[PDB]
């Protein structure tokens, strides 16, 4: 084991990790190193077995945990991708099925209209064929009895004249046709925008946080005003004392929601959202610092937005005041957008919000003064 | 034939158009019925046989005309309904296929991102599996060979420790893709609106209708402005001699067309259309009496629409001046609509018209004065 001394190696050296023999351990690479009796070295390196064992166990457990974490990340990426697939598929199939259903319904309606028109015009065709047959019969009777004996002619003259006069009073005078248009692109685009809104969140009013000026009925969907006094309020933060406003029964914190409100003949009103952690009683201002976001319309032509400032902002309204407004709320983007829902098939934008939200929020509605007699117009909520 | 006068009928009675006898017309049923004899009256009132024949022929011809009208109405309504069915179905299947294409493109993008993340995480997983195999091998070798004879045990202890120290050189570092949103549908809607416009009619310019003050080149596809003296013009009705304007070679009168134009750095310019059945030469204004609709930009930030009035309507201008505008022309609805084409994938409406449908129209484009030195800004055309 030595190649130099014609004798093998028999002594190990730990601090140089090298095997040697007596001659090499006498002159050269080793004389007094961490040589071994095997006894001192065995005891000294075996006493520290649990240290290395514990380090190995630490490394093994840590790397197993790392493997599990990475596998969990892989699974979570798979879940995210699959959820993305499903959500995109549903949100595009909504429009796909809407367009397909509309096309199929219109095609079936056109087929039914074609059948009805064919039936009517075939009835008219049968009537006209009968009329032509009667005319030919009368002509042949005339040409056959015009040269009969005098007695038969004098017997039949009046009769034939009366028959002609009677049969000359059964005849239909015949523009009554179905219509088509070229604005299909714009109408389909706008109606698709309309039908892409989420479901109408069925909101009902909440009287526990309302002012006793307005009155609510119709299964919590209708609210109007009266002309009678309300007893005074007490001491409670959740009761509205300054503004004549109300919030809804529902409390939304995640997802997507949308609802249309028809105001009808009421000239002055306002809508918006209010944070649940905000003040309901006491002096209140149109400040989002109090968690209130508002948008109001008065006089039928004066629209105003109360953004966070000491000044409202007006907008142009058409000569005919629209009476139905749709609100869309998204908690993900935190966007509350307004659209003109007075047209049942087309919406026109009005206003929108883009902020961060405390969460959650109540949809708040505020009526203007009762006008003392004439503001009995109802307020609906779909 | 009388039961009272023992005589048959021999006298005609005009007020009753009936043959009677004399006695009843003397003391009875025809006291004053203005009697007639029967032979002369029979022949004289019989003279109108060809009259009845001609009336019967007239009625037959009128009802035959009615039959022809009904048949033509049936066939033409059927053809109109079938053509509308086919056109609407195909032009909505167009949107269906567009939605499918967008969904497939997004699916391919998601698949590519998932594949890249999976490749990275699988490389890391394979590395960690190899590391775990090494750890298990080391642990099992130690716990199985820890009880060998002392010579081999002390020979292998150091080796194993050094192997652990060598393999203790692997520090573990311990993917990014978008998720669904609520404006995802709206963005898809906007891209659908952008890409749903009809095909870009590949129209080229006609140099026979340009003023030689500014320069036109590239086979009638490029036109820009210089600051140079202009040679005098010639004689042509379709060629602008007073104003530095140009029209297109093609002349279209039915259907739907759309095109985007980039204006770049030029601050003042104007575009529009001119009716072909109107006056063509001389200085012309945006008057539908001459079938002219215009739209201009000045000061680089002041956009204006030239509707039919004695004033260029000063539309509201955005904070960012757009440098690419798309124009859509529909002859059916007679609509000239403007859109913001600065976004290469989404267009936003600006204005529209609903007016006279003269037919056909020349697309007219007018550049302002060369300003003699500073109006060297180019004019692009996409
Ligand atoms: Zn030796
Ligand atoms: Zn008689």
């Amino acid at each position: 084991h030595c190649e130099e001394h014609l004798d093998p190696l028999s002594i190990y050296c730990e601090q140089d990790r090298t095997l040697v023999c007596g001659v090499c351990a006498s002159l050269g690479s080793h004389r007094g190193h961490r040589l071994l009796p095997a006894a001192e070295a065995q005891a000294r390196l075996k006493t520290q077995l649990p240290q290395q064992k514990m380090q190995l166990q630490e490394a093994s457990m840590r790397k197993e945990k790392t493997v599990a974490v990475l596998e969990h990340q892989l699974v979570e990426v798979e879940e995210t991708v699959r959820q993305f697939r499903g959500a995109v598929g549903e949100q595009l199939g909504k429009m796909r099925m809407f367009l397909a259903a509309l096309e199929s319904s219109l095609d079936r309606e056109a087929e039914r209209v074609r059948g009805d028109a064919g039936v009517a015009l075939r009835r008219e065709l049968s009537s006209l064929n009968s009329y032509l047959e009667q005319l030919r019969q009368m002509e042949k009777v005339l040409e056959e009895v015009a040269d009969k004996p005098q007695t038969e002619f004098l017997m039949k003259f009046c009769l034939v004249t009366s028959r002609l006069q009677k049969i000359l009073s059964e005849s239909p005078p015949p523009i009554q046709l179905p219509v088509i248009s070229d604005d299909f692109k714009f109408q389909v685009w706008k109606h698709m925008f309309r039908h892409l809104m989420p479901a109408l969140e069925e909101l009902t009013f909440d009287p526990s946080s309302a002012h006793p000026s307005l009155v609510v009925s119709s299964s919590g969907r209708r609210v109007e005003c009266s002309d009678q006094k309300a007893p005074p309020a007490g001491e409670d933060t959740r009761q509205f004392d300054k503004a004549v406003a109300v919030v809804a029964q529902q409390l939304l914190s995640q997802g997507e929601h949308y609802w249309e409100v028809e105001v009808g003949d009421k000239p002055r009103w306002a809508l918006g959202v209010m944070a649940a952690d905000a003040s309901r009683r006491g002096r209140l201002h149109a400040v989002p610092s109090q968690g209130l976001w508002l948008l109001g319309l008065r006089d039928g032509k004066i629209l105003e937005a109360h953004v966070e400032a000491k000044e409202p902002r007006a907008l142009r309204t058409p000569e005919r005041p629209p009476a139905r407004i749709g609100l869309y709320l998204s908690f993900a983007d935190g966007v509350l957008a307004f659209y003109d829902a007075s047209n049942p098939d087309v919406l026109t934008p009005i206003f929108s919000f883009h902020e961060r939200l405390p969460g959650p929020v109540y949809p708040i509605f505020d009526v203007c003064w009762h006008d003392k007699g004439k503001n009995a117009q109802p307020l609906l909520l779909v």
